[PDB]
């Protein structure tokens, strides 16, 4: 605002769980709010979405960045976490940002899973949102659950176990029935004003089509496919995902 | 079990929020159990839903009975409350039921907006669940929500608003915002295996069509239009209602 800016640690709760997360507050008595969202195993410090903050805020534009629940500093299991709950942590953020009255428009940016909950947040709240950003957007977590195989960790698609080992961590059988059914492309479409997406043409965790599907089912979308970019916008890429995110939000 | 037979007051936790249930242990070493589902605004210990859980225990089938979130003796603001919300309580209680080494099949029954928690858990577990009990499903609560009109409680279906004062309670929006977008009959209709419903004529909360739409929906299903019954099954209804539901999970 006109008195403090910079960064601060802001907490929020979602049904007896709270979520930790980063504010980018700007110069200005009144401005723009991206609320950012980290993918699956992430959280919300990666360097993509602290340069995305910090680009952000370079052009007055507020920001808040939380860790799902079962992620980083926040409340809950890992293997309690699916895409719906972290949609209902995504609602919990929306109501604390819709309430400051510092805020003008709001917009939502996600990478990969986060991607998908921002598009789905923004077809539950199409009247409210004013531009989202979708970066690797992981709608292929819905196809993948589908086949058995969730980022190399395979299983009957039709006799999911109570949970899966994954990496170091544990994750749910709830989370795979849910991303089975998922309406990705049903709710997201109901969102029909500027969209951007920004997919990597070497991404090898999420296939671009996820991205060329988006571009489909939204009548307002913009595409940009990054020649060489991996799923992270890793090395050179950074930057290129970075300003066209700045670029679109202005 | 072979050991100790009558109730007991079970406590479950669903993200940092405390469930409070009603188990009832039949004899035997094994036995069947149904979790209990009850509707919007009631709880546990309905009339019907107790009268459900002792006709079963007569037949020696076990149960368990939780007030969802925002209920009865459950933690939660009842604004907060959703039915996504509630069908992760009942994820929860599944996980308790499925990890009990004295159960065997698992039955669903659920009353009303219980009826859409049930059918929709049975949808996303029909390798698991083995029988499905739905009495009055409040499917209609979707079409509702797209009108805009809840039980005679008018908002803009476009425009849905942060809190919606509903008789003496006060509905969520985000409530609303979910209901519009439920896939109900797209994920129910994933359980393939034996499903009872059961519906009275002059239902004035739910319509009887909402029966009538599983009963096509459901690859095997058996529709009981109890003529004349209310919503809620009430006085000699009950006794009709109870029979079916008993006599079907056998
Ligand atoms: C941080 C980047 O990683 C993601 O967000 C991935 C989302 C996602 C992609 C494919 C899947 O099969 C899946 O289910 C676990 C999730
Ligand atoms: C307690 C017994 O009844 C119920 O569960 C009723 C549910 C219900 C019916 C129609 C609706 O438009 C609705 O939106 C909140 C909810
Ligand atoms: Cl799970
Ligand atoms: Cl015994
Ligand atoms: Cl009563
Ligand atoms: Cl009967
Ligand atoms: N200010
Ligand atoms: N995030
Ligand atoms: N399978
Ligand atoms: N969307
Ligand atoms: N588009
Ligand atoms: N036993
Ligand atoms: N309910
Ligand atoms: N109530
Ligand atoms: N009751
Ligand atoms: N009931
Ligand atoms: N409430
Ligand atoms: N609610
Ligand atoms: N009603
Ligand atoms: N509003
Ligand atoms: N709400
Ligand atoms: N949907």
């Amino acid at each position: 605002n006109l008195y403090f800016q910079g960064m601060a640690t802001i907490t929020l709760e979602r049904d007896g769980l709270q979520l930790v997360g980063t504010r980018e507050e700007p110069f200005g008595e009144i401005y723009d709010m991206a609320i950012i969202f980290h993918g699956f195993t992430a959280n919300r410090n990666t360097s993509l979405l602290r340069e995305i903050a910090n680009s952000l805020r370079d052009e007055n534009i507020a920001s808040v960045r939380f860790d799902f629940n079962g992620h980083g500093d926040s409340d809950g299991k890992f293997e309690n976490m699916t895409v719906l709950n972290e949609i209902e942590d995504a609602n919990a953020i929306l109501n604390y940002v819709k309430t400051d009255p510092h805020v003008r428009n709001i917009y939502l940016v996600g990478h990969a899973q986060g991607g998908v909950v921002a598009s789905m947040l923004a077809g539950l709240y199409p009247d409210l949102i004013k531009k989202v950003v979708l970066l690797a957007p992981a709608a292929t977590l819905k196809g993948d659950a589908l086949e058995g195989n969730t980022q190399g960790v395979t299983y009957n698609p039709d006799h999911i176990p109570d949970r899966l080992p994954f990496k170091d961590l544990t994750l749910g059988g709830f989370y795979l029935r849910i991303a089975q059914q998922l309406p990705i492309y049903e709710v997201s479409a109901q969102f029909t004003k500027p969209v951007c997406l920004i997919h990597g043409t070497d991404d090898t965790v999420v296939s671009p089509n996820a991205s060329k599907k988006y571009d489909q089912i939204y009548q307002n979308s913009t595409l940009h496919l990054i020649e060489g970019a991996d799923h992270c916008f890793s090395d050179s890429y950074q930057k290129n995902a970075v300003n066209l995110t700045t670029d679109f939000l202005q």
